[PDB]
């Protein structure tokens, strides 16, 4: 499994990027832009406390309240939430279970958050809010299978959640809701290939799921739905390169997909659709730097991509689509990924 | 009340703009882009039938299914929906009531559509889906007040719906949910001024509501929340000009607000935030043409603004942010607005 993303990042409901990482104390720390603009100053790192043994994953509830999910020292799923949109936080609360992966998080069309995690049986399990952005939470329920990666989740353009994970054959497997808001899940399907990273999944500007992963030759690969929210899937296509981290994918403000990955020389590299969305891909270009994590990419409130990655000093470094000079957000981050 | 928008327009879940208008037969007709790109060809006009006595208002359910709301010849609220995302349509069904305005439509954080309409008592009434993108619908419920315009609705950045309408004093009044998904609504509040158009409301890139309306001197005015999802509101500010239609507002792909209105010479005019979102406004610029409706503006799948307006030939004409040459979508549209 290629070197993981070190932070979870979201553009908040007031247009400020907030990042969540694990400190040397194994607590979750957050940093937020002071202003909703490219090159904004930052609040600085503020602790949510806790003791996590996974990558923390933030998600924005449909009412704008941020909610962080992370495995605890007891291997239970824990969570903590803003009590008001972009305001104070709750205490950490357990959702129980015994999980063996980072959580994957998305929200159903009914505003109910769905959290996916590998179990001690190596099956995909999930637990959900029973009301929109509200407790109580459901029971833990199994979707079966045997997965050898952290899971990834994205909603289809018809509101059906779809989960991607590596199988015991190192192929990309996936499973989907057969209707929105449903616990009627499909059987597992193999999209084949051999992946040596966690999969990442995004929705194209024309409403198709597209999955990126590193292959056995350390090139970037991708595969996509050929119709909106539907099969068949394309064959695997190489985007080439030699990458030494997990890839991070993001949509430009004009819908062009752009992928960030660490190269052999430990610099940040990127490759993008040219002209328009679902257009022909560029060749790889360097953004330089020296990074000790996978990059994490998000669009800011000015419609510019922002990239975060840990540096050799273990601080979180930022670069944005002007491109800008590398700047440090400081702090000291660790890779707490449940699967490495 | 300044000349109204003639179509309801949405960017569908597969990145194709679809427009809804009233034909000379008083049926609702729709036209959709063949491709999810600027300057795409169109399907041509296809009838949903019905007999409407209001502007038709389309909304995308959280599962991607389009749903159109319009007053019938019996003055009841009627609706029709796609049975699958971007697929076939249902028959028209009545939601009953007796309404005296165009419908205003938004979705709650729980995926429940909320429809607002003036009653025969000139009070603001509403009816909602009781489950996410699903029937049965609620009873009609009154929010009281006396309104002299079509209502406008937008969600706050904390998930609270907020409705704007002109009062008997010709001032801008508003009312809001005190919590998301709630029928706990606030009292009416006056934002003062004198408006001679329907209000239009948008959410800024930094999570604030901003309202645009024509004033007594036929200038464009605007007023905004000074904090995300919160008061106090600004004082009214003039964006000047002399406009002879309702203004239409839209966010650029980079969050810059842009406003479209008909000028004294019947040409399309526009004015925009410069540099970045919540930045200083341009002066008015012409896009020429000769229009016989207010313009309607939406962002396409390429991140470019598209504007629609009826021409002197009663066809719907299109121009986009390249700017492009005016092109005709043909058809023959009427202004069916319930309040003129
Ligand atoms: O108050 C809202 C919060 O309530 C908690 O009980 C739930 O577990 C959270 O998921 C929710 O966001
Ligand atoms: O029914 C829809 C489903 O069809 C399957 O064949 C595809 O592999 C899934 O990605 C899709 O969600
Ligand atoms: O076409 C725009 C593209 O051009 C490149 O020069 C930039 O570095 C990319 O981030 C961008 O997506
Ligand atoms: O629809 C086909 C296109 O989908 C895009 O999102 C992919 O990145 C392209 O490689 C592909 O040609
Ligand atoms: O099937 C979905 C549709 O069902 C109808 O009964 C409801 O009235 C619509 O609002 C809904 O979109
Ligand atoms: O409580 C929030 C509400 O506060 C009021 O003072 C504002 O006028 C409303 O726009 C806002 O939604
Ligand atoms: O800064 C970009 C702006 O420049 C003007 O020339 C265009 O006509 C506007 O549509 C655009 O928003
Ligand atoms: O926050 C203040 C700013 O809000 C913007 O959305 C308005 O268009 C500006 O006129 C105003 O200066
Ligand atoms: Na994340
Ligand atoms: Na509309």
């Amino acid at each position: 499994i290629a070197l993981s993303e070190i932070v979870s990042v979201v553009n908040t409901s007031d247009g400020r990027i907030e990042v969540f990482g694990v400190g040397t104390d194994n607590a979750v720390w957050h940093n937020r832009q002071t202003a909703p603009h490219s090159g904004s100053s930052w609040t600085g790192w503020i602790s949510l406390n806790g003791k996590v043994t996974s990558k923390p994953v933030v998600y924005i509830n449909t009412d704008g309240r941020l909610e962080v999910f992370a495995r605890g020292t007891d291997n239970a799923l824990w969570h903590i939430w803003q009590t008001a949109t972009n305001a104070g936080w709750s205490n950490w609360q357990s959702l129980g279970g015994t999980i063996t992966s980072n959580p994957a998080v998305y929200v159903n069309t009914d505003g109910r958050i769905d959290v996916f995690a590998r179990g001690t049986d190596n099956a995909l399990w999930h637990i959900s809010q029973t009301a929109a952005h509200s407790g109580p939470w459901s029971s833990w329920q199994s979707l079966n299978g045997v997965i050898t990666s952290n899971p990834a989740v994205h909603i289809n353009s018809d509101g059906r959640l779809e989960v991607f994970a590596r199988g015991t054959d190192n192929a990309l497997w996936h499973i989907w809701q057969t209707a929105p808001d449903s616990n009627q899940w499909s059987g597992w399907d193999s999209l084949g290939g051999v992946i040596t990273s966690d999969p990442v999944v995004i929705g194209t500007a024309d409403g198709r799921l597209e999955v990126f992963a590193r292959g056995s030759n350390n090139a970037l690969y991708h595969i996509w739905q050929t119709v909106p929210h539907g099969g068949p899937w394309s064959n695997w296509a190489s985007l080439n390169g030699v990458i030494t981290s997990a890839p991070a994918v993001v949509k430009n403000s004009d819908g062009r997909l752009e992928v960030f990955a660490r190269g052999t020389n430990n610099a940040l590299y990127h490759i993008w659709q040219t002209v328009s969305h679902s257009g022909p891909w560029s060749n790889w270009a360097t953004l330089n730097g020296t990074i000790t994590s996978a990059p994490t990419a998000v669009e800011d409130a000015d419609g510019r991509l922002e990239v975060f990655a840990r540096g050799t000093d273990n601080a979180l470094w930022n670069i944005w689509q002007a491109w800008s000079a590398w700047v440090s957000l400081k702090g000291s981050l660790i890779d707490a990924s449940a699967i490495k």
